[PDB]
């Protein structure tokens, strides 16, 4: 009966991954989605592999860039859980090699809060400060180093690319989405645990059940490795150049299958929906992050940009669209969180859709609810964030 | 036994479908083959109409282009072998419309058999002489209206567009492929026959039993017609701009599926190998065409391109490479004739593979042998010829 | 009967591969033979890629090292027959860029024959003049840069890698393996012969019909592409680290099948013997090369070294071991002609194995006669000339 | 059906096998499975004698290590069960030649209890003490003689190696991994059973079912004998030095098959899960040993650690996993016993994963359910733990 | 087993009959299909009565036009193998009131013969000479009353509306299509049978089983009796006004069911085929007529237009297209016999598609082979020829 009604939706989610794949042109895809907390269905489409003619599987592993940037904020608020990390304190306090700075001569600080919403002004691949300057004035009327070779032994050398760059903007003034700034969190990440990063974030997956993420690194065997494609000027496909990113692991240097980031997005619903299921069972177990946690996390904050959905605004490393409803008959607005990845070459989306949830249903139901939705492709610039919406909207109305 | 024996090919050619659609992007393709004078394999990919959620099949209608040159060529022969047809007359003849030209101050006359192989000067699309003779000048020492709107209601009117453009080079000097020639043989045809060219076309595809070949017209229905995608400059699919080719019947005019182009190709083969059989046995029926006719096409022409391959030379509306072999245990060349079309948001190819033929073989086989291989496509600018050749090759290898 | 008679001898050659495989504890191995001019045995063991578990082919693509020394060796012989380069005139005529350089204060010069046998004196890999020379002196009483990640626009700024190093040794003095000289080679071959150096490569593949073999080159996409595995410090298989072959295209910057390498070395053969067998037939077709250009290759000279075979020496970027028979019941040597090519992550061979011809044989037989032998691995230093002397041997002995 | 079934997981196990048969190199391996207390899959890859051409077969005999420590305690069971040995008695009330040791001239004493768990402080082969005290201290800061020639006559005489070494740490203080406590441990049975430790262990394996088990000894001849191999400092296949295991009979000295340790393992399930089957059927044979005893093992002892698994505990000379579940929707642990022994030349491992019983299953099911995968391999220091937790995952998965 | 493998053709039928209807925009259409006998598929589409919200069902009586002429045929030949009838004695002996007639001042005379193929010159509707003379000539040079109300006592009355015309054409000169033809046929059959037109027909049908077939009479109550419908001049349908046939009864003057027209066309295609079988069996019963008399009919008579389809010729009141091969592998004209018929409001046809016999299939097969198809739509002007042709040329193809 489970599979017997869920016979439609899924033949409506291949179909959109279909039209997308021939609207994007790109030679392989692979989808993984859960229904409260449990995993109904994993397919791939076209080629992993053009060249060997290896035909993508769920267990294909990819890059998934920003599920990166995630999963530091997990071990971030981790960290903070136990006292031993402090947001508003400094950061000079756990690294003094960042030097001071001071902005049109004024002494100014930056914050791990800052850096996590993107708001400590720190410059992102652009170099001229005026044309970022100029693209944000027009924006706001309007309202109104990625091929690197090198590699990094520490994180702590990797400071080294911006760090006698000037600040753009004032801290916390304006949003500027930016990479080194989650470079410097794992450095003050390294600083305050004592250990290396790769060691925390590996303790991290193994307590996450995530064993087939790890990192991206070329001499180390990995199964089940894809290969990424871009078309060049003459539409024709073409291979990736090679690249580095020892220096951008907690910036995008990840690999991952689409059956790990189902198990981290079920597992932060579980502990956000924890804390209103207590006083109808003591009997569940307790979640990864307390409650609180999880409340200051997926929460919105003010002069963030959300670049994916025009509608929501950016929380904690997360994108999250609030329920909304103005006028009668009107746009009802969904909750949902969500959060797109692109790197070089391949991308990658995550997107998590809460339940609305009665004082009824809690009383005979599981905590965990709701619908969590995976793609991952090896084609770049693409936007899989509307296609997710559309099939997570469609599980959720077929869900018997 | 005959399924059995062709499992292998057959993976092998749609494998390498596969591999050309996976590189150039194409949204649809179909694919028809024939083994000595019948079908053995027909099968479609991807979606004929990505809007409407179309999968491609074989019975799918697409253009064919360079296939009407081919077909205007073949009435070309069927009109001359009645005797009302004459090649060197000068076309002032038959058509006293077309203006008499002068090259440098010389007085030339330009007749059929330069146009058949574009040696007659006639400019192509392009309309800068200067550009024109600058690229084939570079070529040269490098070897040592399109989207127009407008119907047209007559073969004759047509001629308005290229009457007065002067001849760009002297008469069968140098190869200049044109497609107003053929508008011009179109009119030709017309004028010797006393009938509509359409007409004609009509009643040689019902001769052919080529059914469902039709030219192309916005108005009438036409039953299982696809569409035609481009890519823009943001590597996005979209729709190919409308456009009218009444001036283009004969360059290109036209529309038809893999079994038409399959029975025409084996009918070409049958009409020229039909002239060997004749010793062995009395009781075959006679070829469309004559053998002799048979045996004056498909003969390369010297100081011709075939712009698909540098190894053969252009026949009479028809790229032939003829056998070769030069030093022992090098390349040894096989024999095989082919088109390829290219038209707005849609491609195309033809390829025929005759059979090596000894004393023996013909002493007890039927008269049509060999290999032919049809692909048509739903995206411009694409090259399936030497996809059509390896397929060809295959299934000449495995034939049992 | 042919198949019947080859049955023994194909059990012995996948025997003698398993052993060897089993003892370097390669991931994956192809060899390729033919018998007379005529394939009779392609057969591949273990994966091509360890990660996509992708089995090994016939039709895979490795690394070939210095088959594309000897190709360079074939294109300038074949630029000299057309008495557009002359062997002893100095390079400075045809490459003024490298300056004239002086050993022990004494003018020298060098030319192409001293740079095809490795008499120029031009410096190895290795940095230290020292350390070479005493190294050279060692073996002389007993008798008695790799890693580079540029990429070079053309073969003429290759030269700024060693254009500035002093000679070793005096030209014609010493023998001493060296790539760079390959490089200035390809120059050479660049300035005399007009045209690019990867045209007239590929030129002379489509007239070898060596359609596979291209050079090596990450962004275009290359079909059954290979990948190449080390052994780490702790007997761990790992990753080849991504290398550039740009400024080693003529010295081992390319990449083949073992059906190319057959034909290769099947037209070398024809070459060879076919100036043997004119007074037989007058309808033989003559050789891709004359044959006293085949002669003057092959034939060893003095003061050169063949690295993988004591009982011979180098002939022009060949291994040639001279027949020999010294005493009564002694070892008899055997003719055949082999070269060894060692790059980064994989190992190859190619053998060739003339055979004896009387003055009986050659009176009803075709010229090509022989066996060759092509063996290609993907672990780096694997000697792999034994096993393809073996099995050539056994092939001979088992010739019905 | 039962095959049929077991079609899909059988082709994932050979899988794996290859993967990490190609990972490490080793010339072959051996596997073998039983479903449910029988043999449902057994196949052996390589060569069992490369230099004989010997392939690996089911029936393959090689040295299986620790499963020899895991027999002795079997044997110690059986005899405290007899109540002819008391486990907290010192050891010089049955060997008065073991002298009476003190550490920090403190009076203290060993009971085979401290030597199961390997807590008695005995000294492994290395010998400077202050060596694995720095290398033990560093551990815990971070968390916070082989090749022996000489044959021994009798176990007695084996104690003179290290009789007088004095002991490294308190007894029952720190955990130690050695192998002369089971030499003490198997003289100690030797004593108290008043028959010879050979004789005993025969007579257990003949009650066992397991023939094929037997002693290492070069004069005896033992059919089906493999051979061993390692890599030199050259990365090539050399033999295994001979080596004398007299002194280690009960810490190594032992050789096997696959199918006794499938049978082993499928006893000692059936002892452990027959004490919850007794309520549901009388008609069900006796355990080979008492439920109390099989709970008393596999029971984790407090400051053991299990070196081949993090998650685990070390038993009574067993290694054990206890089921764990700490959040919702994190990690869930399974519940196994394996053991991995690794010894010059060969390396091997047994797992044992029972199964989860409800009150349901027990009513109509046999007390023998669970899953035992045993894999012997010909090569040292291979770690195959996680290959086989990963088949027998595969299994329990793919059980209908 | 015969529904399993008539599962494709019939969706394609269907497919067929659902564009056709669309492509008219008819508001019903029933379709009834025979194989080899027996009726396999029979549907019916759209409303029969559009006020009355009449669904069409296989039971739907409508108009049959052409098959009254087929009927009076049949009728005439029955007559005929009685020796009742003469065919070249000039019609004045049975019927003295037609006077004698006289072209150009020649006396000539007309034939049943001439009557029956249409060229005896009498006039059709169109009352202008002039007109019919210029449009056949118009032709030849290419080449190169019915909304009467009135009712008719007898058929002998009818003659009186063209008893006065003068002949258009000299007797057996021309083709012209007449309907007045068959009602001096009638008057034939009437007087020399020596009973009534409509109880010699309603005595056929009796005996061909064709209960449904009766005239057409508005007093007498008739089942299941549909309505026509014809669009008016601002393209909505409106109803047929109302007409008299009973001067046309011969001439289309009649209604029946696809069933009916199922068994007369089995009967037909038995009456053809038996005279073949009755070599292989004596069991077989005898045709309703000689096979003499049957191969008679069905003969394509000289100077005869098939207007519905330009490659047949006019039989004996039916169009039969024979079997013709002229060139190698170009089109293979079938063998079939059919009748269009063409009312006001309704439109019919009738098809038979015989069989293919070898002299192996008469020996184990039953006499009647072949399909039959009949397609009756209330639209007028609608051509459903060349839909029948595809329907029975997709059932002989998907016969098993």
């Amino acid at each position: 009966p489970c599979s017997r009604c869920f016979a439609r939706a899924i033949e409506s989610s291949r179909d959109l991954l279909h039209r997308i794949k021939d609207e994007v042109g790109a030679p392989g895809i692979v989808v993984g989605v859960s229904v409260d907390g449990k995993e109904v269905w994993s397919e791939g489409l076209g080629y992993a592999d053009v060249e060997n003619r290896v035909p993508c599987k769920p267990e294909t592993v990819m890059r998934i860039a920003s599920i990166s940037k995630s999963l530091t904020m997990v071990a971030l608020a981790k960290l903070w859980e136990a006292g031993k990390l402090d947001l508003d304190i400094p950061v000079q306090h756990y690294v003094p090699e960042f030097p001071e700075k001071e902005y049109e001569g004024e002494k100014v600080s930056v914050t791990t809060r800052l850096l996590i919403s993107h708001l400590s002004g720190i410059r992102h691949y652009e170099k001229d400060i005026k044309k970022v300057k100029e693209e944000k004035a027009y924006k706001a009327l309007k309202m109104m180093e990625l091929y690197l070779r090198e590699k990094f032994e520490n994180s702590i050398e990797s400071l080294r690319l911006f760090k006698n760059d000037p600040l753009f903007f004032k801290p916390g003034s304006q949003f500027l989405y930016s990479t080194f700034g989650y470079t410097l969190l794992a450095a003050i990440v390294e600083r305050a645990s004592g250990c290396k990063y790769l060691d925390y974030m590996q303790k991290i997956f193994h307590d996450l059940d995530m064993l087939t993420t790890v990192q991206e690194e070329n001499e180390p065997v990995i199964y089940n490795r894809a290969r990424f494609y871009v078309y060049n000027k003459k539409k024709r496909l073409v291979n990736t150049p090679y690249v580095d990113n020892s220096y951008k692991w907690a910036g995008g240097g990840f690999l991952s299958t689409v059956g790990d980031l189902l198990k981290f997005g079920n597992a932060m619903l579980y502990g956000y929906q924890v804390g209103l299921f207590k006083n109808s069972n003591e009997n569940l177990l307790p979640g990864y992050l307390k409650p609180e946690t999880m409340v200051m996390m997926w929460t919105p904050v003010p002069n963030t940009e959300m670049s994916w959905d025009k509608e929501g605004k950016y929380a904690m490393a997360w994108g999250v669209v609030e329920r909304k409803q103005t006028y009668g008959s009107c746009r009802k607005q969904r909750h949902y969180a969500s959060h797109t990845g692109g790197a070089v070459g391949a991308s990658s989306v995550l997107l998590v859709l809460p339940e609305e949830l009665d004082t009824e249903t809690i009383n005979n139901k599981v905590p965990p609810r709701g619908i969590i939705v995976s793609i991952i492709c090896n084609m770049q610039s693409v936007g899989l964030n509307s296609t997710a919406l559309k099939i997570a909207l469609e599980f959720d109305k077929d869900r018997s």
